[PDB]
């Protein structure tokens, strides 16, 4: 209930494009994009556990297998369609996990500024500690103070250049998240908790589009590495954007998706 929205295509089509959002955000991030795709594609947006309109129980572990089941249940209603699964950042981690472990086969995969998790154990632990600390800060200091600090992360420096409306929308989307739920999201499916999917990338056989922002060096290096390992992948670097490409250059982002979707119609 409430955790996913289906937007009927303006035309008959067997194509369904499924959007997963990032941490501290929800499906509203795709708001201005939906109409660009419904022209030719059915669109689904899904709020992940703890985010936006999600109503996952606080008393269940929101690990990847839980999220996979969640997605299985939605996608089962469209299993006979050609499903393109799109994930941005946190949602891309879910989309990679799902491409590898999901129970409904997807047709195509799209990854924006994401990673298959952390390879080496000590780095996984480093990240767990940080996300665990962050979760504690959320449970205790609340959403506003967290977002204030989150806004200042180097990862998001390129956003400081966005039009004030856009920065407002992003800030509002973050502030509306429940801090206790954000904490649980971090503890249960933060990157530090995610299995290292690097050695399973070769299992992903579907056409895959990988997007990274040129200013976002870390995720560019990750995107290139992922592309090498996913056998039918295209990696596109988006000029003059950081991590959240779909917000910083929405049109180019849209053009890249539509063109990929165009190419893979077969």
């Amino acid at each position: 209930m409430t955790h996913y929205k289906f937007y009927e295509a303006n035309v008959e089509t067997n194509q369904v494009l499924v959007f997963l959002h990032g941490f501290l955000s929800d499906s509203r991030t795709y708001h201005n994009h939906i109409e660009k795709f419904t022209d030719n594609y059915h669109v689904i947006t899904i709020d992940l556990p703890g985010h936006g309109e999600d109503q996952s129980s606080m008393d269940e572990t929101w690990n990847f297998d839980y999220i996979t089941t969640l997605l299985d249940r939605i996608l089962d209603k469209y299993k006979d369609k050609s499903i393109t699964l799109f994930g941005y950042s946190m949602g891309g981690r879910v989309a990679l996990y799902y491409a590898i472990n999901g129970h409904i086969p997807i047709s195509n995969l799209i990854l924006e500024s994401t990673s298959p998790g952390i390879k080496e154990e000590a780095n996984q632990l480093e990240r767990r500690l940080v996300d665990d600390a962050r979760a504690k800060v959320l449970d205790i200091a609340g959403i506003e103070l967290f977002v204030n600090d989150w806004e200042k992360l180097p990862l998001f420096q390129s956003q400081l250049e966005l039009p004030v409306e856009i920065q407002h929308q992003i800030r509002q989307q973050r502030l509306s998240q429940s801090p206790h739920k954000m904490a649980k999201a971090l503890r249960d499916y933060g990157t530090g908790q995610m299995p290292n999917l690097w050695p399973r990338l070769k299992e992903i056989k579907v056409p895959t589009l990988i997007l990274a922002g040129e200013y976002d060096e870390k995720f560019v290096q990750i995107a290139k590495k992922m592309a090498n390992l996913i056998p039918n992948s295209k990696c596109k670097l988006i000029s003059a954007t950081g991590h959240t490409i779909h917000v910083e250059d929405s049109d180019e982002f849209d053009t890249m998706i539509l063109g990929f979707l165009k190419e893979e119609q077969n």
